[PDB]
């Protein structure tokens, strides 16, 4: 059983490249992450930042999560990231993707102790 804190790192984490390079990024990382295993995850947001800076959203501007509760943080900076949507003629198991790298700030749940990300809210 893998931790929120270890999935969200494995779902939203990519801290070896400082911003997406090609369209095919998101094809190739939704696979290798094996977020397409048994459907197609259709929506994920990679950050191009360090783990420690993304940890240390969750010391930064607290505010509500799309779901109600109050254990979200936005960061104050806007962060490298890139967002992966599938497309309309995307079918399983033949995932496929929209890439879209973008400076935006990130929104995340935390929990836990440490007190660590476990969601990904949006990107602004």
């Amino acid at each position: 059983k893998e931790t929120a804190a270890a999935k969200f790192e494995r779902q939203h984490m990519d801290s070896s490249t400082s911003a997406a390079s090609s369209s095919n990024y998101c094809n190739q990382m939704m696979k290798s992450r094996n977020l397409t295993k048994d459907r197609c995850k259709p929506v994920n947001t990679f950050v191009h930042e360090s783990l420690a800076d993304v940890q240390a959203v969750c010391s930064q501007k607290n505010v509500a999560c799309k779901n109600g509760q109050t254990n979200c943080y936005q960061s104050y900076s806007t962060m490298s990231i890139t967002d992966c949507r599938e497309t309309g003629s995307s079918k399983y198991p033949n995932c496929a993707y929209k890439t879209t790298q973008a400076n935006k700030h990130i929104i995340v749940a935390c929990e836990g102790n440490p007190y660590v990300p476990v969601h990904f809210d949006a990107s602004v």
